[PDB]
């Protein structure tokens, strides 16, 4: 089997991407944030504290003839950005772009933190990291991909995120028309539960490539590119007037600037992030100070190849017995 679904930016900045997901019978379609940095499929629901729902579409398990309470199961998650959610668990039928999994754990939120409530466009998350990170207790549950894998034509999914435009998540096949050149594959460590890999280096603008190993995670659920402070300083040093602002919480730059590109290495291959992808607009409405899309990972504890990086590539998440990651230009 295969599936193919369009993923759409939530706003004009590409702060996140939403993908429609069918849950239950008859289908209830929710727009979920596909997150290769976590492993829970959780949704706003009829059980969510009413004051914490503001415009989201909810899953109502009582209206699904295929929903079954997973007795005794609870979940609770906290994300790298400080947000969180928790609740109980149903199993139900879940379909993404024509690919159907029966008996998928659908984690129903009883509580969500403010940042989720405040984002009306995201109805929940669909985790695509390794199932070892799944938070369901006392019986850990499998991700949608893990459940689908054996049925797929090939045990892979691909992320093709757009810049200021829709893109695609495919399951079970590589669309060879979706990228240019060849796909370069690179080793993955699953020891922390992430799609963790090592970039071979970077360049700033038309500058020379610096060969250096940069361990990090491919994370569709993180907006920005978080890299070591040395690398980030080298980038922003090429932007007149850019500075790290402790009050804002990162590098800012004059909105009048033209940003240089940023290149990262995948083996001997190179992925070029155009400068415009690195502009996240005014820090507050009407400001002429703009927020940068490349930020320091210092104090996160890990480097994160988030959407800023991934959207410059066609990315293969290869879930073979020994997983790997592939990157192609597009």
């Amino acid at each position: 089997s295969t599936g193919s679904a369009t993923t759409t930016p939530i706003d004009s900045l590409d702060d996140a991407y939403i993908t429609p997901v069918q849950i239950g019978t008859p289908a209830q379609t929710l727009n979920l944030d596909f997150d290769t940095g976590s492993s829970d499929l959780w949704v706003f629901s009829s059980e969510t504290t009413a004051s914490e729902v503001d415009g989201q579409t909810i899953y109502t398990p009582s209206k699904s003839t295929t929903a079954k309470l997973l007795s005794g199961a609870t979940w609770s998650i906290s994300y790298g950005d400080g947000s969180s959610s928790s609740g109980d668990v149903y199993t139900d039928t879940v379909s993404v772009g024509g690919l159907t999994v029966t008996g998928q754990a659908v984690e129903s939120a009883k509580k969500v933190s403010s940042s989720f409530t405040e984002d009306s466009t995201i109805d929940g998350l669909l985790g695509l990291a390794f199932s070892t990170l799944n938070t369901v207790s006392p019986t850990q549950q499998k991700t949608f991909f893990d459940n689908a894998k054996a049925s797929l034509d090939s045990p892979v999914f691909t992320a093709d995120l757009g810049y200021h435009a829709p893109g695609t998540y495919n399951f079970g096949f590589i669309d060879t028309t979706a990228y240019t050149g060849s796909i370069t594959y690179t080793a993955v460590s699953t020891k922390q539960g992430f799609w963790e890999w090592t970039s071979t280096g970077y360049a700033v603008g038309s500058g020379t490539f610096k060969s250096t190993s940069i361990d990090g995670i491919a994370d569709t659920g993180t907006t920005l590119l978080y890299l070591p402070a040395t690398v980030v300083s080298a980038y922003w040093a090429q932007v007149s007037g850019a500075k790290s602002s402790s009050s804002v919480g990162g590098y800012v730059f004059p909105c009048s600037a033209t940003l240089p590109s940023f290149t990262f290495g995948v083996g001997s291959a190179r992925i070029v992030i155009p400068g415009d992808y690195i502009d996240f607009g005014p820090i507050s409405t009407g400001s002429s100070s703009c927020f940068g899309g490349i930020q320091s990972s210092a104090g996160i504890g890990i480097n994160i190849f988030g959407d800023v990086a991934l959207k410059a590539a066609f990315v293969v998440f290869n879930g073979a017995t020994t997983p790997t990651l592939g990157f192609a230009s597009k």
